[PDB]
């Protein structure tokens, strides 16, 4: 319960960071997805400061970033791809790489969808 | 030199980056500085797979990276500054905040380095 309390609280509190950016990734593991659920909207000031910590805690957090990516959160998943890919090491990029394909293949119907397919294919173009 | 021997040979080898993936920090510490200079250029096809490593190792990075930051090689440290720092966590962001203030205030004589004054303003104002 100790490690729960750990997670921002509001998109403005980064009242736990420094205490964030000291622990081992199976320390952190427990709440690794709920520190990704913070970056749903990278315009919230707290997402700079998750961002650095979910990252180095990259191994760990593939399997709910597998799900994330699964999801219907268009926003979410967005934010994910664009800012976490560049960043995974080798193995954790193979991991990905279905998602991106699957991703790149969707029919535009929207704007939204646009975005996150051209994203895709152009992380696919670039990173693989 | 077994160590050194992980280095990459050239812009686009990438024989190495799967043992690179498997170190900790203090294994790889006498190398991160090599591997920094594989961002003197991101188009390199190498370097979107040094990165990852870098970021990651970041903590033993950090002194290299102010070396980087106060040396006179404009494309490289527009590199480590557009693709590091975002992805520093915070006190790794806390320590270089100094050379982003130094780069913010430089008078443009050479125009090149306009891209640095002014993509270091835009991190000042964005992640601090």
């Amino acid at each position: 319960t100790s490690l729960r309390d750990l997670i921002p609280k509001h998109k403005f509190d980064n009242s736990t960071i420094d205490q964030l950016c000291k622990l081992i990734d199976n320390e952190i593991e427990p709440i690794i997805f709920d520190l990704l659920k913070w970056l749903q909207d990278y315009n919230w000031p707290i997402a700079k400061d998750i961002l650095p910590v979910v990252v180095l805690h990259q191994s760990i957090a593939m399997p709910h970033i597998l799900t994330i990516l699964q999801g219907n959160d268009i926003m979410w998943k967005y934010w994910v791809i664009k800012l976490m890919i560049p960043y995974l090491i080798y193995p954790n990029k193979q991991l990905v790489k279905s998602e991106l394909e699957r991703l790149s293949s969707l029919e535009i119907i929207n704007e939204d969808i646009r975005e996150i397919v051209n994203l895709s294919k152009d992380y696919l173009h670039f990173y693989y």
